[PDB]
């Protein structure tokens, strides 16, 4: 057991997202080419996995973020963190 | 020591895979863009991986399935999930 | 726990990498269209994340390998493997 990582990258710059689970939390570095810095993610959770897509230039990301007990899915596009549909069973 | 998670996206709808590993087995969840809707996929293991291409309008997964002993390849070509021919060694 | 994979692909061959954590390292497995070999990374760690990027024909690759203590960032850009500048903080 250590820290666990997720990364989704986009674009030829690339930007780049890595997110961090320790401690309880996810926290969220990321690369626009210009240096690492802190971005706006922060959850509690023990896992997390990322996916994200362009549509044209706008990124769109989802981080699934799991506690001991719940996967939740968290939005980015374009204007801030939301919460998602998802869910583990119907 | 939570659920593992891995996600896969693909196209501008877009659709998005989200594999789960609690309890002894992989478990997976897609969106088509129409909610959420548990898949195909099902098999044993605690730890998960994903990577997934477009060759034109045609998905592919290849989903990385880790019991406590061995990892195994499985793989979504359009038409079933097939064991891949991977291997950690040769 | 049991080992701990992530996976990236690239083009429309495709090409695949698949990297595994188990007994203190991370190795690298690579599919070109041809069969599975073993790739040149190699770095301690219990958990790894990947992603990747093509700019035109050429593919980069950044592998977060962590240890019990510290995430590294491991960059391939067509000519060997050399340490990011990613910091988990500032
Ligand atoms: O510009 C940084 C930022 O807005 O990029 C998109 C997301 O990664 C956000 O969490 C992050 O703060
Ligand atoms: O709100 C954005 C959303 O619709 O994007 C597609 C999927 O990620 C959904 O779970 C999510 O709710
Ligand atoms: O339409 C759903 C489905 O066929 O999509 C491709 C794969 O994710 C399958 O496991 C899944 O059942
Ligand atoms: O059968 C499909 C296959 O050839 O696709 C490419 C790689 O994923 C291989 O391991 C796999 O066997
Ligand atoms: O051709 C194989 C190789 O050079 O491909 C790029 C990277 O995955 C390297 O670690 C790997 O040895
Ligand atoms: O050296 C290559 C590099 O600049 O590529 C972009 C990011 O992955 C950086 O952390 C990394 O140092």
């Amino acid at each position: 057991s250590s820290v666990q990582t997720a990364a989704t990258s986009w674009g030829t710059v690339p930007s780049i997202r890595v997110y961090t689970a320790n401690n309880g939390r996810i926290t969220e570095r990321c690369w626009d080419g210009r240096g690492w810095y802190t971005g706006a993610f922060n959850r509690p959770g023990r896992n997390v996995s990322v996916t994200s897509w362009l549509v044209g230039s706008a990124i769109h990301i989802r981080v699934y973020a799991s506690t001991g007990t719940t996967t939740t899915e968290w939005c980015w596009d374009g204007n801030g963190w939301t919460r998602g549909a998802y869910t583990a069973t119907n």
